[PDB]
């Protein structure tokens, strides 16, 4: 059902997920069993007052492929569960838009035709290591950090909004933002009042309050 | 709809669960994207080298309602999600555990069991009549319920994943822990097995450090 | 030498037993060096306070020995990104009970004299754990006997908790929103954390700091 | 501070501690003789109560290639502090294995033209990168090119439990060898410190293989 392609060769890609915002309602008052105003009434009460426990109870299962650079910056959440790809290879060339604004001596093209050419040259090293008998985890150290990997990331919507905070900000990278819209995405679509009441309550962030969905 | 009743007012129940056997395997192998003797030989490959972090994909709900002594045990576990039942969303009431006569036999007591369990009883009865009349004089509720014994029944959410959920039953579906607390645990296991056989299976074979649930 | 006690309630207690780090423990974490002028360590302090970026206070750990009602415990033991060991068959075992004075019930119009309740709950404890020592005595396993002891029985452990963690407990327990006898708990807890780590305390309170009672 | 050197340009090395043996043993009686207070480490070692451990924690300043870098954050019962690839200076060094590294495997050119082969990738990407920068191009963008070699610093702060757990999967010899070779170097420094522990971790709850040959 939802897939969210980012960057070049990236995507956001839900596996699954358990509950919806009517989970944290029962998980809040103990007692598995409706009203909608009511319950909406639970769930904007619960993130005014920052009684985030409830949000724990709404779990989901990603499917990500990113960057080595992106994914380091995200592993960095520690309350989240994370399985790594341990086999193809791909990297992540900005576009020249990437790099307009910035003021640079050269064409923002040639930054792009650079890049891939050094990403070229390194992945070339690489296979000719491989097909000498070098193993993989001695040959692969000469990849570049813009190679993609993948993994699955399992995470509840508490720590979710965690991060939604420090990286759907203009203050994270570009490239991590872009992932972070994906997943502020699916998020608002499986718990839709949870996000709602977090843009109005609990959000730290700049981006999701500029750009829908 | 799975509810399994424990010790005389309690209960475990299974509110809701995110995946299966194969959302161990679909995390081991980083796929999305069928061989059967294929994806139970990898969950036992998995579990008995220790690779844990797969299972960590499958998770569920409970509801548990459980006296005190035992929910201080059990919230001792951190790496899960819990929320306990306060007067303040929903309405509270007042039950305590009294262990049956067959609870203390094995211990040779000077006092019959069933007058361990009237004793227990006559204790619930009078701490609890003690906070009816401090509320009913305008003592709040917070200061008069210090008097209510440790087996005052609480509820509780909890939420955990099946590698945390392992690893409480090797800690409490062992003889070493309190009794009570061990036919929660094998409450738990019972629910899980049902859930993720080819799992349970496997951490039975492999993993599991206990020893009552290779005897019942 | 790191070493301070602050009695609370009539038996309780908070001690220090250990600090690894101070501000500076931040201050080289943050920009991963060995640094030890104040002025720019201290606007660092507050910089990374104001702007959320908390990792660095995890550099900083206390280890504390508590002494507090079971009822307080169990509110305590639901911070988890911390570490506890409560007392147990290592140690002794001593029964000790919160009995609030008169004064604990100020402002509530109560139909029966202050001294009359702190005297009710004194009784039923009393009780409780006179008919605990008599199953005791009569060969009921404790694991069984205790569970009639009430919610002001005091227990003991240790806390291992890193000051981000801490800063988390201090915005939820020193509250007056919290019960009064945990934000006793919580303002002998933040009065160490001032000692120990001054810049960090003061930069809390004034940018990151939730609750009102530390604020007085 | 004790400071081991690893591979060609890394390092651990001990920020603070606190605690030692003994903490464990006064969290296990909760309180404020050297032959009881040994036995006790082992007794809790034995019987499966890690929970005392808990109260010793160590701080460490670590410099490792960013390939062994995330492995080692994998370990999320920690708290970890790096350089920013967006912000920080770097010394710009990179991990090339000695000739020794590949011997035990037949391979089609000799061990040191591999090494070397290492080396001028290396050389060529990090001139590459240094034209970017030089070009205007931000870091947070020119440092994508650079390989996973690069040695990045970090600090980790650490209790003893969740340190012998990392010992248990990195002090192995089915994790990558460079790994090893830091997890080698955290042993010692643990060991140091808390003789007790360690001791009692081998003897009854370390599950990898190399700690138990190499002192
Ligand atoms: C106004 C108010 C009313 C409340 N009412 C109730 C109630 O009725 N019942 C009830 O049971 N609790 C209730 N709580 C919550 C209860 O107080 C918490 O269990 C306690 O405050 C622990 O706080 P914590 O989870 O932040 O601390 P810890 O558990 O130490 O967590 C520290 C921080 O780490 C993060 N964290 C740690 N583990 C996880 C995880 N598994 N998933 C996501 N994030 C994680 C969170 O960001 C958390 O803030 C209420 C809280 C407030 C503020
Ligand atoms: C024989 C025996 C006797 C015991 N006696 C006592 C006693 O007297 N007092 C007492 O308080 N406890 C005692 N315990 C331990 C107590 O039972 C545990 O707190 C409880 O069983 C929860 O286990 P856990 O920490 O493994 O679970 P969780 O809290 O869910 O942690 C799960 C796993 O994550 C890791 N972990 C989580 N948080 C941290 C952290 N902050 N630091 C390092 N690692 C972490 C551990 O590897 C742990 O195995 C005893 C246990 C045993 C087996
Ligand atoms: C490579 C390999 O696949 C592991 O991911 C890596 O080595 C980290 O191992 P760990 O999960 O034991 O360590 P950590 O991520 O430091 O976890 C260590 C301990 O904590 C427990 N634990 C921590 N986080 C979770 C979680 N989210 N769910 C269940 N258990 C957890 C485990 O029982 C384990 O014993």
């Amino acid at each position: 059902h939802m897939k969210i392609d980012i960057l070049d060769k990236g995507f956001v890609e839900l596996v699954d997920v358990m509950g919806n915002d009517l989970s944290a309602v029962r998980a809040a008052r103990v007692s598995f069993d409706k009203d909608e105003e009511r319950d909406r009434h639970l769930i904007e009460y619960l993130m005014k007052h920052g009684h985030e426990t409830p949000f724990e109870h709404i779990v989901f299962t990603f499917h990500v492929k990113a960057p080595i650079f992106v994914a380091r910056q995200w592993f960095r959440h520690r309350i989240a569960s994370y399985n790594e790809l341990s086999l193809s290879y791909e990297f992540y060339i900005p576009s020249p838009e990437r790099l307009e604004g910035y003021k640079t001596t050269i064409p923002p093209e040639r930054v792009t035709e650079k890049i891939s050419e050094i990403v070229d040259k390194a992945y070339r090293t690489y296979l000719e290591l491989i097909e000498s008998g070098v193993p993989r985890e001695v040959a692969r150290i000469v990849l570049p950090l813009n190679l993609y990997t993948r993994f699955f990331w399992t995470v509840n919507a508490r720590s979710l909004m965690n991060f939604l905070n420090l990286k759907a900000d203009s203050h994270a990278q570009w490239e991590i933002q872009q992932y972070a819209l994906a997943i502020a995405r699916i998020f608002k679509e499986k718990c839709p009042w949870t996000f709602e009441a977090f843009l109005k309550y609990a959000y730290k962030g700049d981006i999701l309050k500029e750009v829908q969905v």
